[PDB]
């Protein structure tokens, strides 16, 4: 699979947003545009090339992640052990050993590890043991330092289900989420590199990006929607004030 690299041993505002730039580059269909505007699209699911390799490049080691090309939903990660061996930890439903192994090739498929949670963020904050606030991922922050925080929790260390969870509800915000929501990534880079605090409106746009594609798609004509959307902050009626970074695939516009 084809794999991108963001530099934590040397991070820049800039590296980042290429970063980004070259996710949303690499799953996005061109002749695709919806209700006018030059947002990019995820294109059709692809049975050739249905993975994407992420390395979190650090001073010690690498952890990857593997995304799914039709929805940059993530499907697992790569983390060496306290004994240096790689392993790697898959949800379930979400790819096979034959793949896994084609993404990620160090390891060996008795290292192969599935997770016994779901994919969900539910399921993985439960597992994350936040016990302050509402005790979700919102209470974690978001930030280039917490990246590299919750990266030395998993990398070269014996695997503890709090440590990874953890890991994965930032790394998740801060690769797919990100690429989706610009309004995300213009936090981390107003911001960088430090951990800084989350917001209600940052949630809301994670939860609602089948419905903010769906009303760009089928409601929205020259980037101004036909009725007034509220998506839990605020009525919006142009589309550009969504700053969106990909729009979910729901096939070609009518
Ligand atoms: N595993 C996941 N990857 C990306 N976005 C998600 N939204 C909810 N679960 C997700």
């Amino acid at each position: 699979a084809t794999a991108y690299t963001l530099n934590l041993a040397n991070p820049s505002a800039s590296q980042y947003s290429s970063f980004l730039d070259q996710i949303r580059n690499n799953v996005r269909d061109t002749s695709l545009i919806y209700g006018g505007t030059d947002v990019e699209v995820i294109g059709a699911p692809s049975t050739t090339d249905k993975f994407l390799r992420l390395n979190f490049q650090g001073p010690r080691g690498t952890v990857s992640l593997g995304l799914r090309r039709e929805n940059l939903y993530v499907v697992a990660y790569l983390a060496m052990d306290n004994a240096n061996v790689n392993r790697a930890y898959y949800f379930k439903n979400q790819i096979t050993s034959a793949e896994l192994t084609a993404l990620f090739p160090e390891v060996v498929v008795a290292n192969q590890k599935q997770l016994e949670y779901g994919e969900d963020y539910q399921a993985i904050e439960k597992n994350a043991k936040i016990t302050t606030g509402d005790q979700s991922r919102k209470e974690l922050g978001l930030g280039i330092n917490l990246l590299i925080t919750m990266i030395d929790g998993v990398n070269k260390k014996v695997r503890v289900v709090k440590d990874e969870a953890r890991f994965l509800l930032i790394a998740i915000q801060m690769t797919a989420e990100a690429a989706r929501f610009r309004y995300i990534q213009n936090l981390v880079t107003k911001n960088f590199p430090n951990k800084f605090d989350s917001e209600n409106k940052v949630i809301q746009f994670q939860v609602s990006w089948s419905k903010i594609s769906t009303a760009i798609f089928g409601d929205c004509k020259n980037g101004v929607f036909n009725k007034d959307y509220d998506f839990g902050f605020g009525k919006v009626r142009q589309a550009k004030d969504l700053q969106m970074g990909l729009l979910k695939y729901l096939g070609r516009p009518k």
